[PDB]
């Protein structure tokens, strides 16, 4: 696979991971997502520590507003981060 | 790095890679999409092997209609192929 494809799948190896503890085994409740942030993007983003912040993390995520992050949720998060660093390392 | 920031670096590189090719440095023409395709999606596109097929994914992922994909709309490419293996893979 190529890099690019070995991405794609990471992706979904890593939504996987966590939406599957508890619940809605294909979404991030609160518990999930911010486990996801702390463990897995410990050097793009501060540690939560905080509800509140738990809280502004997920309600902005949750544009269709169940609550929960889902797969293309995840996505839009994930394109977020991306363009961040893409315009940080491009200086764009 | 995580395998999530790990990907996200990837996408990165590929998009600077093939951007930085010809013309604007930050996007994708026709010719440097079409070689992104072909040597980076080899398992999960069909090779792209036809003018019109070439034509026809660049009038889809060029949601800003300046005839070229830059960084937002190759990242929502990503996010389709994403999609579409999630549901794969999930059975979703
Ligand atoms: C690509 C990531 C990165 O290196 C950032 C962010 O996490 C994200 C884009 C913006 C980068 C920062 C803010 O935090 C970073 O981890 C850090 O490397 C960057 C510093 C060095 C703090 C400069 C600000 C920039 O916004
Ligand atoms: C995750 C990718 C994948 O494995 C696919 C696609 O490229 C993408 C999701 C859908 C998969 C297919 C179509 O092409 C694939 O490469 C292939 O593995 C899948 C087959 C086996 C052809 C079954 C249909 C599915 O849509
Ligand atoms: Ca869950
Ligand atoms: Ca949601
Ligand atoms: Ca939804
Ligand atoms: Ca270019
Ligand atoms: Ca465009
Ligand atoms: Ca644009």
């Amino acid at each position: 696979m190529s890099e690019l494809e070995k991405a794609v799948v990471a992706l979904i190896d890593v939504f996987h991971q966590y939406s599957g503890r508890e619940g809605d085994k294909h979404k991030l409740k609160k518990s999930e997502l911010k486990e996801l942030i702390n463990n897995e993007l410990s050097h793009f983003l501060e540690e939560i520590k905080e509800q509140e912040v738990v809280d502004k993390v997920m309600e902005t995520l949750d544009s269709d507003g169940d609550g929960e992050c889902d797969f293309q949720e995840f996505m839009a998060f994930v394109a977020m981060i991306t363009t961040a660093c893409h315009e940080f390392f491009e200086h764009e």
